[PDB]
């Protein structure tokens, strides 16, 4: 296993059914992975190594789904090549995947507190290893069988899965964006911080509350200019306690200067007090079981 | 409610073209073999049904459903006319010195003005004029794809100034002639092989479109006629645009006397590029 390298994944990764991600296995082992597989040019494979370069280390942790490495399947001369990003398999789908097949589509309360916990202690490990994920929303919040949330890593640190295949020129989605990675008018330059991830992580416990981020509703271009210019979204429900709607203002900051950090939030009543984790714990494992049958 | 299976009648073969479209696959019409696109979607058909039926719109076939089991989400499938020679970015991206000829550029800027006349007159915008989106089949013929146009914002490059929400400009105002822009960003791509702002992050890009001034080509190489054709289609404020019509009337889209031989040139290094 090599971090720093661009080797051919014969003999090391292959794909076994469904850039498009894969299920995939470790030759070796019979581990199960998941491989985005993008289409590279021979001049965007320069790229890569440059990439590779810039990459951060950091070790496993229980909170982000393990990202093994890169590699590049190569094709025949002139005939555009294959980047393999590997990571560790989560089973029992995103954080989105739940809240969409439940009831009304919201999370209990004391599952938001839990889950939302677990992204920051994942967000909290990144941070310190000096890496940024960029891409905090429900999508990329994985459960596994044993209801444990991962946060997906297809090597966060240098953004490999974000900036070749000519995605790079692609916006994205803009609802989980903070104000300052928009760039406006009073914000020529977008200015990533650590603190942008609690932004997304704030849209992500409203995401599980309400089952969509704040401004859903209106076109994409429409919400990339309100979001620098709306005061900080709120649930839209009184019926939250009031731990809760403290969370929230607390990640949803406007000003990235003025907004906690990772350990400050890990503090926030909300996240630091939970009596029925347990039951939490085994009410996951359940519905995750219920829903697979 | 009447939409069919499409098994038996249309099979997917490959995604088309790795991502850039979506969930867009090379499909082929089961009893004949004749190819065919197809948008997949996880489940705006009437729009793709009578606005196609123009030479320079990818003509629409139907749609179909593919059943899932019950609980799980359903599959639809639209269904429409293959352009089996790749976009207009793919044709500049594989020309040597990543640019075309002159002439080449006043013809297809003049197939993407006939298929926008066609949306126009009908009441639609495009709202997604690029090279990706400019497609050619194997004889050469030019056509537009994806018109309608729902999370994503795409790439910003050939987005018009009046489309991008800001102080001054609250509701971003589409209108017919931001496809107009889209059609002069377009032909700067073809001349350069990359539209203005391409070594741009896209953020930064969307932020200086609506204050940078009309993009210009690099080259003075140009004929004095196409350097007219991108100020006509590149007028900042969009209230002082020319219409489809009157670019339609421009003399580097009107005036075309090497036709048949670009028609020829441009078949010609659409074989070459296949084999
Ligand atoms: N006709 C054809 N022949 C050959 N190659 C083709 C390649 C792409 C298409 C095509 C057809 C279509 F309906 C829509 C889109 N684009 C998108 O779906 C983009 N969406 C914007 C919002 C979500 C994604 C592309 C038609 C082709
Ligand atoms: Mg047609």
């Amino acid at each position: 296993i090599d971090l720093s390298s661009l080797r051919d994944p014969a003999g090391i990764f292959e794909l076994v059914e469904v850039g498009q991600v894969y299920k995939g296995r470790h030759v070796k082992t019979g581990q199960l992975a998941a491989i985005k597989v993008m289409d590279v040019t021979e001049d965007e494979e320069e790229e890569i190594k440059l990439e590779i370069n810039m990459l951060k280390k950091y070790s496993h942790h229980r909170n982000i789904a393990t990202y093994y490495g890169a590699f590049i399947k190569k094709s025949p001369p002139g005939h555009d090549d294959q980047l393999w990003l590997v990571m560790e398999f989560c089973g029992a789908g995103s954080i989105t995947d739940l809240v969409k097949n439940t009831k009304g589509n919201t999370l209990k309360e004391d599952w938001i507190a839990y889950i939302s916990r677990e992204i920051l202690r994942g967000l909290a490990h990144l941070h310190i290893h000096h890496v940024i994920h960029r891409d905090i929303k429900g999508q990329n919040v994985l459960l596994t069988e044993n209801a444990e949330v991962k946060l997906v890593d297809f090597g966060v640190s240098a953004q490999l899965d974000r900036t070749v295949g000519r995605r790079n020129t692609f916006i994205g989605t803009p609802y989980w964006m903070a104000p300052e990675v928009i760039a406006c008018d009073e914000n020529p330059d977008a200015t990533y911080d650590y603190r942008s991830d609690l932004w997304s992580c704030g849209i992500t416990a409203i995401e599980m509350a309400e089952g969509a981020p704040p401004l859903c509703d209106m076109h994409p271009m429409r919400a990339l200019f309100l979001i620098p210019r709306n005061p900080p979204p709120r649930l839209k429900s009184k019926k939250w306690s009031k731990k809760f709607f403290s969370f929230i203002e607390g990640c949803l900051v406007k000003n990235y200067m003025q907004r906690p950090s990772t350990e400050q939030l890990l503090k926030h009543p909300f996240i630091r007090d939970q009596p029925n984790e347990r039951q939490v714990r085994i009410q996951l494992k359940d519905h995750i079981d219920r829903t697979r049958k």
